[PDB]
């Protein structure tokens, strides 16, 4: 199956997933200067006050933090999006150094690490219906950076030993998403896809301008996960991002002047 190792990482998906080489795929670098105010935008609105979490799992690429998405618990509305979405699940992409593991650019430059809080637009009525859709998701992707400790982060870094290998879960109930966040909701918008196969274009992206600052020690706990399952031969979890892709037929817009 698909990873991110030289022989079944990004450069190969698209024998799988011709998609990989479609119109409008995700990650881009976003130019900051060629990206532009747009006066249309909404207020965005990040509602997550009454989000319930449930468990944490190591699918063998990242590691998902799953929430309860049978009521609109958890949503996110406004700025470019049509209607409601609904928060599914969050995940993180990150590096083997600090000088890499975003998933998006800004002019560029890379993160060590980006945070994604998938939602699905509700009027679908299911995840897998929705991503048969142009406006199915909207994820949110919020940079990181290493300096100080967040310590909204920590519950999920100390339970991670716990998930060490592919195919692990953990009780991850009344964690609150929105000590993710940072201060600011200025953000870049576009459509694009998932970063990961099936790489389907249902992706309304949401990026925010300000990172958000974790300590290395933090990172450092992400990389001490396993791509491999318990009692196989040990590949670090590390460097499970995808490379900026063409933005071809498509514009960045900001949400601040
Ligand atoms: N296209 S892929 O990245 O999904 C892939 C490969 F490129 C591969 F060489 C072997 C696989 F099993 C596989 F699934
Ligand atoms: N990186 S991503 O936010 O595009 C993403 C999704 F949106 C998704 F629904 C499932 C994933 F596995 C995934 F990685
Ligand atoms: O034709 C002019 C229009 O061009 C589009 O590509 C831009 O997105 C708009 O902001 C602009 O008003
Ligand atoms: O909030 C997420 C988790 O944080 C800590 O691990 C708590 O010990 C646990 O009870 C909780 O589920
Ligand atoms: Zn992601």
């Amino acid at each position: 199956h698909w990873g991110y190792g030289k022989h079944n990482g990004p450069e190969h998906w698209h024998k799988d997933f011709p998609i990989a080489k479609g119109e409008r795929q995700s990650p881009v670098d976003i130019d900051t200067h060629t990206a532009k105010y747009d006066p249309s935008l909404k207020p965005l609105s990040v509602s997550y006050d009454q989000a319930t979490s449930l468990r944490i799992l190591n699918n063998g690429h990242a590691f998902n933090v799953e929430f309860d998405d049978s009521q609109d618990k958890a949503v996110l509305k406004g700025g470019p999006l049509d209607g409601t979405y609904r928060l599914i699940q969050f995940h993180f992409h990150w590096g083997s150094l600090d000088g890499q593991g975003s998933e998006h650019t800004v002019d560029k430059k890379k993160y060590a690490a980006e945070l994604h809080l998938v939602h699905w637009n509700t009027k679908y009525g299911d995840f897998g219906k929705a991503v048969q859709q142009p406006d199915g998701l909207a994820v949110l992707g919020i940079f990181l950076k290493v300096g100080s400790a967040k310590p909204g982060l920590q519950k999920v870094v100390d339970v991670l030993d716990s998930i060490k290998t592919k195919g692990k879960s953990a009780d991850f109930t009344n964690f609150d998403p929105r000590g993710l966040l940072p201060e600011s909701l200025d953000y870049w918008t576009y459509p694009g896809s998932l970063t990961t196969p099936p790489l389907l274009e249902c992706v309304t992206w949401i990026v925010l301008k300000e990172p958000i600052s974790v300590s290395s020690e933090q990172v450092l706990k992400f990389r001490k996960l396993n791509f491999n399952g318990e009692g196989e031969p040990e590949e670090l979890m590390v460097d499970n991002w995808r490379p900026a892709q063409p933005l071809k037929n498509r514009q960045i817009k900001a949400s601040f002047k």
